[PDB]
């Protein structure tokens, strides 16, 4: 049963370029200058959670998140998935609940899953593979003083930040994963597991309608780190603090953590998972645009001569 409930989960992830291990057929998207963008990642520690409560169909989804995430910021649609899971022995109904949740982060981000391995606690890891037209790519040198930064949220921790985040729960506070503790409003366990957002859909419907100059998403160093990588050198970023809402989860880190605010940034996204520089003309518009869609959408900061992140207000 696990085998077949494992063949519908994939099954789904299906798009018609997908030949019967499983091919791709390129050539059927019409791409003229095709440039292939990769990327692989594991889950990370937010895996520890998933074993402490057993629940093994979301990891997957985090998993697909980060891979795909990083693609589309350089203009790339994802294509098809494979993922690598290794355990001591392999229990079916285990394998079925932890490929179910890849399969759907699968199917939010458009890319097939033509391939898997079960290698006999466990780890997983996953490999994404897009495509871009190479006059098409999203490089960020276009970016200038003045541009604004529009950020999306979050749905939370996502995938980076939780050895800080065990160490807090269990080492510090030692709480327990069942109970709802203020200003969360959900049982810890289950806060701490919400899936990693898959930006991908979106951000094709946007680049529909508006020119975006640059990307970024926010993974390990936080807000931090990742802005810099899709400036151009000489450029930097004014983020003014409280433009965006802070997740509840955080600001309960940072109590029962008696954590200090540049840490805080240095390592959780701080409620926003993807962060787009668009002209200044251009900035409430998507914005609007976005809000018709029932996308929320904050204007974050603005870039500027200089180089690295700085926070006002």
């Amino acid at each position: 049963q696990a085998v077949a409930l494992m063949k519908e989960h994939v099954q789904k992830t299906m798009r018609p370029e997908v030949l019967g291990g499983g091919l791709f057929d390129l050539s059927a998207l019409g791409y003229r200058q095709p440039v292939l963008i990769s990327g692989t990642d594991g889950v990370g520690t937010k895996l520890k959670l998933a074993f402490l409560l057993d629940r093994h169909d979301t990891i997957g989804i985090d998993c697909v998140a980060m891979c795909v995430n990083d693609i589309i910021v350089q203009g790339a649609e994802p294509l098809f998935f494979l993922d690598y899971i290794a355990c001591g022995k392999a229990v079916p109904e285990k394998i079925a609940a932890i490929v179910k949740g890849v399969a759907d982060g699968c199917v939010e981000a458009g890319c097939a899953l033509i391939g898997g391995e079960t290698a006999e606690e466990y780890d997983l890891a996953g490999f994404a593979v897009g495509v871009a037209e190479k006059e098409r790519l999203i490089t960020g040198e276009t970016i200038q003083a003045g541009d604004a930064l529009v950020g999306l949220p979050s749905s939370g921790l996502h995938s980076n930040g939780y050895s800080l985040v065990r160490r807090i729960v269990f080492e510090q506070a030692k709480l327990s994963l069942d109970e709802i503790y203020e200003p969360l409003d959900v049982p810890l366990g289950e806060e701490l597991l919400k899936p990693t957002r898959i930006y991908a859909k979106l951000l094709r419907s946007v680049r529909e309608r508006f020119t975006i100059k640059g990307m970024a998403h926010i993974t390990g160093g936080g807000l931090i780190e990742n802005i810099p990588r899709m400036l151009p050198p000489g450029i930097g970023a004014r983020i003014q603090l409280g433009s965006w809402p802070i997740l509840p989860i955080f600001d309960f880190l940072r109590e029962k953590g008696s954590l200090e605010e540049e840490e805080m940034f240095s390592v959780f996204n701080m409620g926003i998972g993807l962060v787009l520089a668009v002209s200044p003309e251009t900035a409430a518009p998507l914005v609007e645009w976005l809000s018709e869609r029932g996308e929320p959408a904050y204007i974050i900061g603005e870039v500027a001569k200089g180089a690295g992140v700085s926070f006002a207000g």
